[PDB]
């Protein structure tokens, strides 16, 4: 029953460990930070006081679909297409990427399914070049923010919601790894196109893992005593180093899949 | 039953949007019931009935709650309102905030009276919004009815029609409640409070109900120079904001002459 402030956010932040110049990509469950004085945004513009105008907060945008064409085809013209500057953000990932994304000064990647939001000094950057196909891979802003020592953070959102370890299961070397065929409507030369898109599978979990099984990993991982635990405002928190998790739960899931 | 842009595109031409119209638009998106390509097709199907020189506006607000009032020692981490980075006032549901989140959107200056405009008058709506009395004739209600513009309930209860505020300011009717309130906003890109001032918005004048915006919109359809009609699955009416207006002012100020 205590409100939060942009000035009281900071200081969480801070104590989280989140410092100078860093790229994080952020997850969260707003309502558990509790009240603020000045909403949600409070947050984002606590977050850029501590980072300062040269970090880079990322969101999960992803985009709002929903297998319609599956669905329904004869539904197909109907569908307009993947547009980066005007596709908002899927709702099952909360209002926080979509928070970011029409924040003034925002920019979003182009692969559509994959796509982030970003905000700040190496948004640019972070955006730039999402390959369409394994939107996943090194090629996209999860791979970005492992070469950049970037941070996650676990904003009050469960946690197997950890986007970056779609990242580590990409990478993995583990047998039988399921491929995602689809098509979807974006943007070629200005006009709409329907194109085929390759990729792991990223919206169901391999060979019989728990559908949460990303929540036991990030669990793991903090057992080691590299991650950190915190509260920011009234919601319980977790700051990762990105490079750290990824290349650890590329060895889960390495020795998983021998193990078998 | 499915709606598209094609589609809410017929509904919107059935009930009577045509090129160049200028329309402020209230909305209960929900009961539109099932859109393909989300509610951005709503728009997206407006502005290509009314073209790139017709403009769609919404009522934005702001997000305060009096917190100021709520509580001062609070005063101080009250971001000040800023029109191109405040969010539209939860209320009045998802429908300013989509149009103000749209690329090209426009968003006046006056904070309680706020509104959002995307076309092309976006900028002549917007601008220039008096911060006292932003319900009078420098806003963007009283430039819709200078350019005979509409307004659209789209699925809303009728007693949201905010265009009738301004006929309670324009109406000579006696014993106005005046209301005076303290506000952040932004002087030389700095925070700064400022005291404001309104015809009250927030209650009725001493006498008619709460709602009695609906009982006035009921009677001016009662007339038939109203339209009524469904936008996908919600019942809708469409109303000119020049009319509507000089009819509601004259139902005010007869009411008053019972003195
Ligand atoms: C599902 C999930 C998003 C639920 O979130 P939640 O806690 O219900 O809340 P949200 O983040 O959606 O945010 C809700 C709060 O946003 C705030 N909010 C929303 N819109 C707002 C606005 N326009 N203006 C100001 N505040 C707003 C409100 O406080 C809202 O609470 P309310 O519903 O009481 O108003 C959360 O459980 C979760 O899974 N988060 C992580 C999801 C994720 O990152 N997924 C990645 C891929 S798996
Ligand atoms: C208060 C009021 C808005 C509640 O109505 P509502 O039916 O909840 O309508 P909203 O406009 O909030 O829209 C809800 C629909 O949003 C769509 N929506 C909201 N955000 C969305 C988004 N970001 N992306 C896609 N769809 C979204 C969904 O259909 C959502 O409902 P869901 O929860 O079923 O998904 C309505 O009764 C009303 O009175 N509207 C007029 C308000 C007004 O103009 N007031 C003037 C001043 S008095």
């Amino acid at each position: 029953s205590r409100v939060s402030t942009r000035s009281s956010l900071a200081e969480d932040l801070r104590a989280i460990g989140l410092a100078d110049g860093d790229a994080v990509l952020v997850h969260a469950a707003l309502r558990k930070v509790g009240k603020i004085v000045g909403g949600p945004d409070d947050i984002l513009d606590a977050m850029r006081d501590v980072i300062g105008p040269a970090g880079t907060v990322l969101g999960y945008a992803d985009w709002q679909l929903e297998d319609e064409i599956r669905d329904d085809p004869a539904m197909r013209e109907h569908i307009p297409a993947f547009d980066p500057l005007r596709s908002r953000s899927i709702r099952d990932n909360g209002f926080w990427p979509e928070l970011i994304r029409t924040t003034p000064g925002a920019l979003r990647s182009a692969s559509p399914g994959a796509s982030m939001a970003a905000i700040g000094g190496e948004a640019e950057w972070f955006t730039a070049d999402h390959a369409l196909d394994y939107g996943y891979g090194p090629r996209s802003p999860l791979g970005k923010l492992v070469e950049a020592k970037g941070k996650v953070l676990m904003l009050g959102a469960p946690l197997d919601t950890m986007t970056l370890l779609h990242h580590a299961e990409h990478l993995a070397d583990f047998p039988n790894k399921r491929i995602l065929r689809y098509e979807a409507p974006i943007l070629v030369d200005g006009e709409k196109v329907w194109r085929w898109f390759e990729e792991f599978d990223t919206s169901d979990p391999p060979d019989g893992l728990a559908d949460d099984y990303f929540a036991g990993i990030v669990e793991e991982f903090l057992a080691t005593g590299r991650g950190k635990r915190g509260k920011i405002g009234e919601a319980s928190s977790v700051l990762v180093p990105a490079d750290e998790i990824v290349a650890f739960a590329v060895d889960w899931l390495e020795r998983w899949g021998r193990t078998a």
